[PDB]
Order: C-alpha cells, then structure tokens, then sequence
C-alpha cells in the first residue's frame, strides 16, 4: 500500500504548495495568522448559523431520498416520464448520485441526482468564504483579492445548478452529432438537481491510462488532441481542464464525452498568435517571433527578452511538431521541467484569450504523457490551429 501512501505524500506537500502560493500572492499573510484576524473580524452570531447547514450532508444516500428530490426537481409523475428506474446508484458525482435508468422513449438514459443538503450547505459555504475575502481586503495591506469572489460564486452555481452544465452539453451535442470520431450523449431533460442525458459506455480513458493496449493509447490520445483544436473553430467553445473521467473510447473507435461543466468560451476561435508563433519558434525564425509575442501577450512589453528563455518557454509546443508522429511520454515531460538557467520574461498575465487555450493544451499534454500515446500533432495543427500552417 506504499505507493499510495506516496500518493497521499504527494497530494498533501502539493496543496501545503498552493497554500504557500495563496499567502505570497493572495492574502500578503500566512493562513495560521489570517484565521486569527478572521476569528475576531467576523461575528460569532454567523459562525454556526452557517454550521448548521453542513450537518445534513450514510454515505451513499438511501432511495427514499432518491425518490424525495426527484419530487421536488421532476415533480409529482416523475415515473410517467421514465419507463423504469434503477434506485441502485452505478456511480458518485462530487455531490449526488449517478442512477441508470430508461426513459419513456425507450432509450437508456443517465440521471444524476444532487443530495438534498448541498445546496445550503455549499452555498453557506460561499458566503463564509466570501466574507472572509473581505476581511483579507480591509484588513491585510498589499493583498491581491481581484475576482476570487468572481470565481467562487461562478464555480459554486455550476455545481448547483445543473442546467448551466447541461445548457453546456446541449451546444456540443450540436456541433457533434452524428460526427465521425467523437459521441456527445443528449440530454433529455435538466433541472437544478437533475440532470438526465443518453448512457453510453466504453473503455473509460483511466483505464487505457493504467493497462490499455499500444493502438488504444494512441487512438483515444488522438481524438483528444483534435477535440482540443476543433471545438473552438467550429462550436466557438473549449472544453475545459480535462479529467480522464470526461473521455472514453467507444468500440467502434469514437471518443465519448460526457462531462461538459467545465466549457470556456472562445467566440472568435482559436487565436492566431499561438500557432503563428509555434511557426516561427520551429523556424527560428527569432527576427519575427518577438515582435510577435510582445504583439500577442506572451512576453512583456519593454522589457529585454533571452532567446534561450524562449526556447525553454516554448519547447512543450514546439518539440511534438517538429516530427509527423510525436510519442507523448512521461519522460519527455521530465525532460521538459529542466532549465538550462540557473539563479523573469514571461508574461504572469496573459490576455484571456490566450491564457484559456495555453491552460488547456498544457492539461491535454500531460494527459497525452500519461497515456504514453503516439499522436500526430503536426498534421492536426496544420488543419485546425489558425497561423500554424505556412502560408
Ligand atoms: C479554460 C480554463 C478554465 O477557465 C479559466 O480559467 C478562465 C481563464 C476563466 O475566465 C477568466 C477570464 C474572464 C474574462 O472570463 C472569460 C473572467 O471574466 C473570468 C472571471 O475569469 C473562466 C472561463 C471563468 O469563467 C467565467 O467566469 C465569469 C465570472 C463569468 C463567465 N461567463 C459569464 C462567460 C465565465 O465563463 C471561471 C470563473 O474560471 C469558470 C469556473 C467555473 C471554472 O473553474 C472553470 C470551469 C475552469 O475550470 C475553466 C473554464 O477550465
């Protein structure tokens, strides 16, 4: 059990990292001293108001319960619209159930159910955090709070209410219906609490990732480097930070996808900057590739640039298509954590349409490592990333 206990050692000194990152760059305060300023700032008269609401949420909820909220999201004839319903969960959600069921079209249909006290129990848990920004703001000199409110209340809703995520799948069950390499279940129906949508199942992208065949890794790898480019040009859309939970392959070779509460929005497409710069990194072609990036965002206006920083800041895009087919590896993601300088011009604050896509891509590549897949990244750039291909 000792690689797991590694696991645990990894997880614990890699949040401790974040939090370390949270006092230098967030609350100009240690976490030990903020939740002092916070214990006497904030009243005693809203410490446990808010407690008792995290005391509802055994750890699989009971059928009767099951039946309850779907009363209240489905109504009174929930079961008219169904044609039988599985009260067994086959899975978790972060905060609810996954039940199988059949529709009353007859189609087999997922439903996810929500616990009854997590709505009040996570959005309590907002306004304590957001009261505690306050305090951070107010109280702590020098500290950079911009959006984290913004965000809290963005990330909170969209893991309460459930048609935000499923108003999300509707617009790529559009753009990818009936589409030759990638399945984008429908859903059938979308309340705050549940949400139900058409079961597919395949081999699940965890599982290629632990003990898939060489072609599995490689195909499954592929349809997720393309998914990364072509729904941005075509849906206007990118799917988000991607989990190994989100994909999986379907036997007839397409990739599924099911989880879409992530979506970021890219109206205009993908950028050209990116791949116009990836062109001219390849070529060397330094003359025109600074300009470019002090154009774009990517370095700092005004400020004296290293080739050799540029080189290391662009070698995780540049090195997989400077062959036709690139093998994604573990070690090449080692190789790419190592500095050739030895103790900034980078930009720590990319325009948004730059920073969203480079987030992306960089999680789509660790993913590719992992599955240790062989992927054509070169061809599909050429199609599908604006500026990449010479004109
Ligand atoms: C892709 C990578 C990730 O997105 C980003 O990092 C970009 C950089 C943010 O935009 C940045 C940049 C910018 C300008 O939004 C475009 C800014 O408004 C927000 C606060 O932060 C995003 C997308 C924000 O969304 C936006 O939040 C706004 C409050 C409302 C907006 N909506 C009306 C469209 C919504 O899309 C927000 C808060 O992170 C969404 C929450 C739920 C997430 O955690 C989502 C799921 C992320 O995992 C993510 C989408 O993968």
């Amino acid at each position: 059990s000792k690689d797991e206990v590694t696991a645990e050692l990894m997880e614990k000194a890699a949040n401790q990292l974040f939090t370390v990152l949270g006092e230098l760059k967030g609350g100009a305060m240690k976490v030990g001293q903020a939740l002092s300023v916070m214990e006497a700032a904030i009243p005693d008269e809203f410490g446990e108001p808010y407690r008792e609401a995290l005391t509802k949420l055994a750890p699989p909820l009971p059928a009767s319960k099951v039946h309850r909220v779907l009363d209240g999201q489905l109504g009174t004839k929930w079961r008219e619209r169904f044609s039988s319903f599985n009260d067994t969960p086959v899975a978790s959600a972060s905060i609810g159930q996954v039940h199988k069921a059949i529709w009353s079209d007859g189609r087999e249909v997922a439903v996810k159910i929500q616990y009854p006290g997590a709505d009040e129990a996570l959005r309590a848990d907002l306004k304590t955090m957001q009261r505690m920004v306050g305090v951070l703001k107010q109280l702590s000199p020098g500290a950079d709070v911009q959006g984290v409110v913004d965000e809290l209340v963005e990330r909170t809703e969209m893991e309460l209410d459930y048609r935000l995520e499923a108003a999300n799948q509707r617009a790529f069950a559009k753009a990818y219906h009936d589409h030759p390499r990638f399945q984008v279940p429908h859903v059938v129906a979308s309340a705050p609490k549940v949400v139900i949508q058409e079961w597919i199942e395949g081999v699940p992208m965890a599982e290629i990732i632990r003990h898939g065949t060489t072609e599995q890794r490689d195909l499954i790898g592929t349809l997720l480097a393309e998914l990364t480019f072509d729904a941005p040009r075509r849906l206007g859309l990118m799917h988000g930070d991607a989990h190994p939970g989100n994909f999986m392959l379907l036997p007839d070779g397409r990739m599924g996808i099911i989880d879409f509460g992530a979506v970021a929005p890219m109206p205009g497409g993908f950028p050209i900057e990116l791949g116009m710069t990836i062109r001219l990194a390849r070529e060397k072609n330094y003359d025109l590739l600074l300009p470019t990036m002090e154009k774009a965002g990517l370095i700092q206006r005004g400020r004296q640039v290293s080739v050799r920083e540029i080189d290391e800041m662009l070698r995780q895009y540049v090195e997989p298509i400077q062959v036709e087919v690139f093998h994604y590896t573990r070690k090449w993601l080692q190789k790419m954590t190592v500095s050739q300088i030895d103790r900034t011009a980078r930009q720590m604050d990319l325009p948004a349409k730059l920073a969203i896509p480079m987030r992306v891509i960089a999680s789509v590549g660790a993913i590719l490592c992992q599955l240790d897949a062989h992927v054509p990244i070169k061809a599909l750039s050429e199609e599908l990333i604006p500026g990449f291909a010479e004109p």
